């Protein structure tokens, strides 16, 4: 169905509701079989968190007799799977190539919102409680009947200590899973790493699969901290007035931190592996770093013809964080850990040193009298210690199973799905959009103010091969400090807050503008679950995939590069130039404002649509106009005429269904005037000056009217990029005239993706390994023509109103009707399964021979 | 591990056809003795 149905089908003129239906039928074929992370553990997380996108590729020329590609294959993926920094204990300042000095956070704030709770069954003690409380008594003095007015309100002597404290939760039982959910997914996301193996600000440095062994750092500045103070059920409800604890305990949405969260749980739940990821993903964080253990051994470096060196010059100066080091979570400062069922001699099984309240003490004495209180998650058990060398595996066991567990035994599918896409607003981290400029024809010199050719956040760092010449950027301080600044979410927007750890100092710095907001997890929920006052809902799943993590968690990946696409061509309807997502873009032209309030009504309407959350928690404009500006750094002298295009073409055009091929290219001999425009320039004097042919740009009501006139305009107006040389073949013929600006001619602007890049995109499977061949061994156009993957020119130089521009012939013998006279990029989506996929699918469908499946099929 | 055997071959291909073909020697023949032959014989001792 991802072809013939889907490829197959274009864009409708109600765009919004033919890009949700389309998306929401998209998540539907997302599969990722649950029965995969049993067998092979690598295959289903690369499948399930780097996906592919097949396309095929060729060019047309008119004149040529060269033989040029015609059916490239390739497979494009998008974004960071890891960070590349210098390391902790760098004392120099040589730059490093690929080893940014510092790394982006992007700060996540609480929600004001809460989880809509759904109504929840009572067990049958609930039930009993309920019945107790809604009796009716005498209250005279001979029973127990009056102590709840001669003792006081909250007495235990009628409903035990259990219904007193639940009472309120099992008069209105309702519960939501839906934060938690959240956190995990972005958990697993975070750790493992969505995108395409690209591991630096360099577009070079790749990893090499999903890390094996990571290490864990504290650092008391930039970490985020939950306070956790442990106690028995009997020391925890003596420290209250006549015993009887609160009876709730969530606070307002606005102050998490004001008061202390208490969570109950049993002591058989304890010593499950879901438990410390319980008390994780409901507290702040991160509470620690993660790093892969060796950068060495899992980054290669790869060239511009696609030759992979796997030692990359400067890796042992280099730290390689998870995305997991580049998020900010808030939630619960001080949580109360409250065990339910053991004696006075009991032992906290994780991390030693470390007493119960009326617990085991220090000197082996029972009953523990200090409320000991523990600054942050690796205070306790000690597998998130400090420099302390895990398998991913062992990590992340305890993250499928609190998945599992919670999915299948207290949520439902619509938290499910809700967590899902929410969640997706989150999961994928995206560099700097690098540009390019063709510049403009000498014929025109005079009637410009952007003549030479430029290029913007270019970066790549392979010296084996010959660098491409659109590849400029120099990393110095200021240029790390803007391309940091540079990078973006899948909605678009950036992070102002960053983190810095070199020499010996830690250091963090953060904003009060936030990216966006996750709702608080009521812990309340959590505590009738596990003390079940509340009936499960084991039955109420509805759909597989959503009792495993794995398959969620693809579900979430395929979810956020649908956002990522879809904004871009928001941005691109909108209008919303490249420029107004740079570190500069509040000091710029003031167009980025107005770029925004269009932008904001779009992914609004696609929010409100689509997702069904509140919009401001996963997009907002806050850290966008708060951008801080680095003074060092002048823009290149580049048009805003390009949108914002994180992702390249074969990926949109997956998930809009926009059709390039190559049956729009133009090869016409024209004899007869249809459809040209005379364009003239005259002096002061009376006398004409230019008096050059050119064809109108189509305005976005014409596309909105028939979607093939933009299908037209990319192929009137791409042209491939060469390696060698900065001259564009496409200003040879051809330039934009643009009466709006005060020198009406310029050239174009083309979203860059290199070609060391575009190499990884040689390989089915996102796995380099200096065995990989990523050099096409029978066609060698590569060598000199890089693609074309850029979304096509602006159709509006204007967010608000709208004129008239042209393409106009330079050089006066080439006619803008009769077809572009340089290479054209056509494009079209492709399904194919990649070796290793068909290798686990022929696994877990035809050779699946388990017990289960054959004997329990009943 | 990355080539599908099913998707067909990645190598060149031979592939072959017969065909009839005379060469010019042989239609020189032919035309020596199927129309610029005046023998004596196969003209007036056909009967």
């Amino acid at each position: 169905k991802t072809l013939y149905n889907y490829y197959s089908e274009g864009p409708s003129t109600p765009i919004m509701p033919h890009l949700v239906n389309r998306l929401r039928g998209l998540d539907a074929l997302a599969k990722v079989d649950a029965t995969l992370s049993k067998v092979d553990m690598n295959a289903a997380y690369i499948f399930a968190l780097r996906p592919t996108f097949p396309y095929s590729y060729g060019y047309k020329q008119r004149f040529s007799n060269r033989r040029l590609t015609t059916s490239a294959l390739c497979y494009a993926r998008t974004g960071l799977s890891s960070f590349l920094t210098v390391d902790k204990t760098y004392t120099s300042n040589s730059p490093l190539k690929g080893g940014s000095r510092g790394w982006p956070i992007f700060n996540v704030g609480v929600s004001p919102h809460v989880a809509e709770p759904h109504m929840r069954t009572l067990s049958p003690i609930g039930l009993e409680v309920f019945n107790l409380a809604t009796s009716q008594f005498s209250k005279t003095l001979l029973t127990a009947s009056s102590k709840v007015f001669t003792q006081s309100l909250y007495t235990a002597d009628i409903l035990s200590i259990f219904g007193e404290v639940f009472l309120p939760h099992v008069m209105q039982p309702v519960s939501n899973y839906t934060p938690i959910l959240v956190r995990a997914l972005l958990a697993l996301i975070h750790i493992l790493g969505s995108g395409s193996g690209n591991c630096s600000l360099s577009s070079s440095i790749f990893e090499s699969s999903i890390p094996q062994f990571l290490t864990i750092s504290h650092s008391t500045n930039m970490s985020n901290r939950t306070r956790y103070c442990l106690h028995t059920w009997s020391a925890y409800k003596d420290m209250f007035r006549n015993g009887i604890p609160p009876q709730s305990t969530f606070p307002p949405t606005l102050a998490p931190e004001g008061s202390s969260a208490r969570i109950l749980i049993p002591a058989a739940l304890v010593t499950s592996p879901m438990f410390p990821w319980l008390l994780v993903l409901v507290s702040s964080g991160p509470q620690f770093f993660l790093y892969s253990k060796d950068a060495s051994i899992n980054t290669v470096d790869i060239g511009s013809r696609g030759r992979i060196t796997s030692p990359i010059p400067d890796v042992a100066h280099l730290d390689l964080h998870r995305l997991w080091n580049l998020f900010r979570f808030d939630g619960y400062r001080y949580i109360d850990v409250v065990i339910v069922g053991v004696d006075r001699d009991y032992v906290w099984p994780y991390q030693n040193g470390v007493y119960v309240h009326g617990g085991k003490g220090p000197k082996g004495t029972d009953n523990y009298e200090n409320a000991d209180v523990h600054d942050g998650i690796g205070t306790i058990f000690s597998s998130f210690n400090n420099n302390v060398n895990v398998q991913t595996s062992d990590l992340l066991l305890g993250l499928s199973t609190l998945w599992n567990h919670i999915t299948t035994t207290y949520a439902t599918e619509e938290e499910v799905t809700m967590a899902i896409k929410i969640a997706a607003a989150f999961a994928l981290v995206y560099p700097v959009q690098p540009i390019v400029y063709s510049g403009c024809s000498r014929a025109l010199y005079n009637h410009t103010s952007y003549f030479q050719p430029s290029s913007e956040n270019c970066y790549t760092t392979d010296t084996a091969e010959v660098k491409s010449t659109w590849d400029t950027v120099e990393l110095s301080v200021q240029v790390n400090n803007a391309m940091v600044l540079g990078m973006t979410l899948p909605f678009g927007q950036p992070t102002v807050s960053s983190a810095q750890w070199f020499n010996n100092i830690d250091k963090a710095e953060i904003s009060m503008f936030k990216v966006g907001n996750l709702p608080l997890q009521n812990l309340d929920y959590l505590s009738l679950d596990m003390m079940e006052f509340y009936a499960p809902t084991t039955g109420q799943l509805y759909d597989i995939r959503s009792d495993s993590l794995i398959s969620s968690a693809h579900r979430t990946v395929n979810l956020g590069i649908g956002y990522t696409a879809l904004a871009d061509f928001f941005a691109y309807l909108a209008s919303v130039p490249a420029q107004s997502f740079y570190h500069n873009r509040m000091v710029t032209s003031p167009i980025s404002k107005q770029a925004y309030s269009v932008y904001e009504r779009f992914i609004e309407r696609f929010i409100d649509d689509f997702v069904g959350w509140g919009r401001c928690d996963l997009f907002n404009l806050d850290t966008l106009l708060g951008a801080k500006r680095i003074a060092g750094v002048a823009s290149s002298p580049i048009p805003w005429h390009c949108s914002l295009q994180r992702c390249p073409l074969p990926i949109i055009m997956h998930y809009t269904g926009l059709h390039f091929g190559q049956e729009h290219i133009r090869v016409r001999d024209v004899a007869g005037v249809e459809g040209l425009q005379q364009i003239v320039l005259r002096n002061d004097q009376g006398s004409i000056v230019l008096d050059a042919l050119g064809t109108a740009a189509p305005s976005r009501l014409a596309v909105k009217l028939d979607w093939s006139r933009l299908s037209a305009w990319y192929s009137d107006t791409t042209c491939a990029i060469p390696i060698s040389d900065r001259v564009m073949e496409i200003v040879n013929y051809a330039a934009i005239w643009d009466p709006t600006q005060e020198r009406r001619a310029t050239g174009f602007v083309y979203t860059y993706f290199s070609p060391n890049f575009l190499s990884s995109f040689n390989v089915s499977e996102p796995i380099f390994n200096k065995t990989i061949n990523l050099t096409p061994p029978y066609d060698d156009t590569s060598q000199t023509v890089i693609q074309n993957l850029s979304m096509p020119q602006m159709l509006s130089f204007d967010p608000y109103y709208e004129s008239t521009f042209y393409v106009v012939s330079a050089d006066n013998e080439w006619v803008p009707t009769s077809g572009p006279a340089w290479k054209v990029p056509y494009l079209e989506n492709v399904v194919k399964r990649s070796g290793r996929r068909l290798l686990a699918e022929l696994r877990i469908a035809s050779n699946n021979g388990s017990g289960d499946r054959t004997f329990l099929d009943d």
